[PDB]
């Protein structure tokens, strides 16, 4: 559940660092 709250763009879930995932807005959780 390690996914600090940051708003960066993302194309796919792997694009985000840590355990974060790419949410509907196209940004990491």
């Amino acid at each position: 559940r390690v996914c600090p709250r940051i708003l960066m763009e993302c194309k796919k879930d792997s694009d985000c660092l840590a355990e974060c995932v790419c949410l509907e807005h196209g940004y990491c959780g």
